[PDB]
């Protein structure tokens, strides 16, 4: 939740930098800094839909809290 | 849930394609790449070992929220 | 150290080979590699943010059901 997001929005930035480094280094260097920026970037997607499903589990538990204070 | 497991996939995909082209330059050449691969390596096999983790804390969303219906 | 903080503490120890690498290989390489080091360590921190929102749903659970079992 909360901090998940802006660590994306700081590391997300910092990934498209080095993508935009690539689409200005096209064989200035490795082969490989195509397919590692396309590696950060596939770790990036699961941490930025991780941002969704680590929201459900923990917006899950504050509102069942509430269901819970019904009868506690 | 099957969105997560696509993003997995495709960055366990490319990390498989990342090391095999690491292994394509036998030898010297950029150096520092051979840390940088095995980055990645270690961020896919932590970002698979918190998606395991993921599943067991969702259960527990789905345990809670049928057995609330038990308190009343 | 679970099993999620193993790879973790091996993507950390990396983040100090790769620094050192990047502070030898300081004059040779494409400017990429430089944000890459950085930009890694963001995803590092992502994933360690993340896992410490799962470890505080997985304990959230833990109180939720110590106060569900309390009254079903
Ligand atoms: C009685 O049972 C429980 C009550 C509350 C919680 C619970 C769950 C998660 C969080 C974490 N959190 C939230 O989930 C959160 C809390 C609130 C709020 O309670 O005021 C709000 C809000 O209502 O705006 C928004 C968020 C969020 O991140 O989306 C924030 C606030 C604390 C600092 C922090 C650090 C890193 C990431 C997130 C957070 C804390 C307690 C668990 C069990």
């Amino acid at each position: 939740t909360s901090l998940i997001h802006s660590l994306i929005e700081e590391s997300q930035n910092q990934q498209e930098k080095n993508e935009q480094e690539l689409l200005e280094l096209d064989g200035d260097g490795p082969q490989l800094l195509s397919g590692i920026v396309q590696q950060q970037n596939n770790l990036l997607r699961a941490i930025e839909a991780q941002q969704h499903l680590l929201q459900l589990t923990v917006w899950g538990i504050k509102q069942l809290q509430a269901r819970i204070l019904a009868v506690e």
